[PDB]
């Protein structure tokens, strides 16, 4: 069971209290999380280096994950 969808107590998108996002905002904080809403997919998240394919969001992301 997670509640607290944020890590900072001093956000003011996530309840601190419930350390979750109090409104109707999709994120308190993430990559993807553009005006606390979940910004789009395949958004370059993360530039990987050598020969393979780079981070992109999932559109219903918002912490940009790894890959290799």
């Amino acid at each position: 069971g997670k509640e607290c969808d944020c890590s900072s107590p001093e956000n003011p998108c996530c309840d601190a209290a419930t350390c979750k996002l109090r409104p109707g905002a999709q994120c308190g904080e993430g990559l993807c999380c553009e005006q606390c809403k979940f910004s789009r997919a395949g958004k370059i998240c993360r530039i990987a280096r050598g020969d393979w394919n780079d981070d992109r969001c999932t559109g219903q992301s918002a912490d940009c994950p790894r890959y290799h």
